[PDB]
């Protein structure tokens, strides 16, 4: 069996990752059958990160693009195509700067371009680009896509598809398949594939990824208390102002100090109030919305979590020991979380501490979003699993994007299928 690769580069709002995958020659056009190879985490911040200094974005990926000409047999580096996508990061510094943005791209395809793979380009992906090709990547690894049953019994109704939920470093998706009808052309998606027709709902709420939020909390924090109340009692850290409200998610909270100290309090419950103000519910222009006045139709079907709803939830299992099964575990251990001292919760966590202080934020913060947000209740809740990985490939974005790019999901089966499906 004779193998092809393709490689993605994610250049995400925190990181760079590197996904190559792999698939055989005559069954590439099977649902389910790529599967990834090998990945490479760049060092170092995201490609945005260099709005000032663009040259070190393109420098950024040289050590895991020498990993790809080891990772990939040399023989077929010349026919292996290779993007490059970025996502919110990127979204966020064009509405800064353009130029600086176009600088940052500029770079990376310099660096690509010295490289023998079929570099096919460098591209901010949209909101709903991002949604949707995570939801194409969860079901198509997952074999949601294939007609299950045989000729004259069928399955009815057609299998369900897993729902996606993506918490980046600075915008978060929800997509999912919905048999409501639509009220916003922004939200509507419709796909083709493998001879049938996916009906699909998706939203980017920039602003809404984990870094950012924590960034408006901090903000938040900044002008109502003086104190952090999602912080730990203990902890405390000299802010740098003019990093707090350099990012068009903060701006609009600036309120002349270049630092301030501040000190958390283990506050569960002003910890809780903090992160409401997050989220809009004064209107909807709409039969229903989400939050901020995004139209959405009820939440239905199962649902995969990953990115930081994964790490976060893994926290909360694996460190702090706290069941998360239910929306009412889920709200207790965050309350558990954020009512931990500084030195009580270095005491649970002997290696490293970055984003140690920060969980309390995070879990409060994704308890709320999906409660509060999207309108989870514990029996839709009851359908959510977290997870980052199926059939041994990193849940993302990437696999959806270069299925897409790499036409490898067919709109139609070959002949129809004689028209079988019909
Ligand atoms: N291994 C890990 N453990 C805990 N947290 C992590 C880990 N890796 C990443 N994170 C954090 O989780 C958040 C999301 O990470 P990731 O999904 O890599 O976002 P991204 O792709 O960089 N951002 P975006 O461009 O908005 O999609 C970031 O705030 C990370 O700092
Ligand atoms: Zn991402």
């Amino acid at each position: 069996p004779a193998l092809k690769y393709g490689i993605v580069l994610d250049a995400g709002s925190s990181h760079t990752s590197m996904f190559v995958y792999k698939w055989p020659a005559d069954k590439e056009n099977d649902t389910g059958i790529v599967g990834q190879h090998s990945s490479c985490d760049v060092q170092g911040g995201g490609i945005s990160s260099y709005a000032n200094d663009p040259s070190k974005a393109g420098q950024s990926l040289v050590r895991c693009l020498e990993q790809a000409l080891r990772d990939v047999p040399r023989d077929r580096h010349a026919s292996t195509p290779l993007y490059l996508g970025a996502t919110a990061g990127m979204r966020l510094l064009n509405l800064t700067s353009p130029e600086a943005t176009a600088r940052v791209l500029e770079a990376v395809t310099q660096t690509l371009t010295q490289y023998p793979f079929d570099f096919r380009g460098a591209r901010i992906l949209s909101g709903q680009d991002e949604g949707v090709f995570g939801w194409v990547t969860a079901n198509y690894l997952l074999e949601n896509f294939i007609k299950y049953g045989w000729v004259g019994r069928w399955i009815r109704p057609r299998k369900g598809t897993l729902g996606a939920m993506d918490l980046g470093g600075a915008s978060t998706q929800i997509t999912f398949e919905t048999t409501s009808p639509s009220e916003d052309p922004g939200n509507e998606v419709h796909l083709r594939l493998y001879g049938q027709h996916y009906r699909v709902y998706t939203h980017s709420f920039l602003c809404y990824g984990r870094d950012q939020i924590l960034l408006r909390l901090l903000a938040s924090a900044l002008q109502i208390h003086r104190f952090h109340p999602c912080w730990p009692k203990g902890y405390s850290t000299q802010v740098l102002l003019q990093e707090v409200y350099q990012s068009p998610c903060t701006m609009g909270q600036r309120p002349g100090s270049a630092i301030v100290s501040l000190s958390g309090t283990s506050n569960a419950t002003l910890c809780r109030d903090l992160v409401s103000r997050l989220f809009n519910i004064s209107s909807c222009p709409f039969s229903q919305c989400s939050f901020n006045g995004v139209f959405q139709p009820p939440v239905a079907g199962n649902f995969i979590a990953f990115s930081a709803f994964y790490y976060t939830v893994d926290f909360l299992t694996t460190v702090m020991g706290l069941p998360v099964g239910t929306l009412k575990q889920l709200e207790e251990a965050t309350e558990i979380t954020c009512n931990q001292t500084w030195t009580e919760l270095q005491a649970r966590v002997p290696g490293q501490k970055t984003r140690l202080a920060d969980y309390c934020a995070v879990a409060m913060f994704i308890h709320q979003l999906l409660s509060r947000g999207y309108h989870f209740d514990e029996r839709s809740f009851r359908e959510v699993v977290f997870q980052k990985k199926a059939a041994d490939t990193a849940v993302g974005w990437a696999l959806g994007y270069m299925l897409n790019l790499t036409n490898l999901i067919p709109a139609d089966l070959p002949g129809l299928r004689k028209g079988t499906h019909f």
